């Protein structure tokens, strides 16, 4: 699930509520 967060150039600061980098933008779990 996408959390609403591009990650193109930095990661994600949506990993403390679990989100991580895929395919340029950050996702919980799809």
């Amino acid at each position: 699930i996408p959390c609403g967060e591009s990650c193109v150039w930095l990661p994600c600061i949506s990993s403390a509520i679990g989100c991580s980098c895929k395919s340029k933008v950050c996702y919980r779990n799809g």
